[PDB]
RNA sequence: UUUAAUCAAAGUUAUUAUUAAAUAAUAUUGAUUUUGGAUGAAUUUAAUUUUUAAUUAUAUU
């Protein structure tokens, strides 16, 4: 493996929203943001 | 008994029900029976990205 993996499909801003497709939070996303984005906004 | 053959359909019916949908800010380890069963790894889902987190203006760039 010279690179583990190469253009991951997250790139792509894959809409994987747990109300709408049914999957979860990517793993590479924290399961807890504690705030959400607003909040840092 | 004779019908020469044909020609019409208009306007009322029993005996029993309380369910759906939206609304309400006070629950929450998965809905559909008794794990493993060797006493052990079966029943593990974690990682700084608009995420079941949902944003009071017409300007400037």
């Amino acid at each position: 493996e010279t690179t583990p993996v190469k253009y991951v499909p997250e790139m792509l801003n894959i809409q994987n929203a747990k109300w709408w497709n049914g999957r979860g939070k990517p793993v590479y996303r924290s399961t807890y943001n504690e705030k959400s984005w607003l909040e840092k906004a």
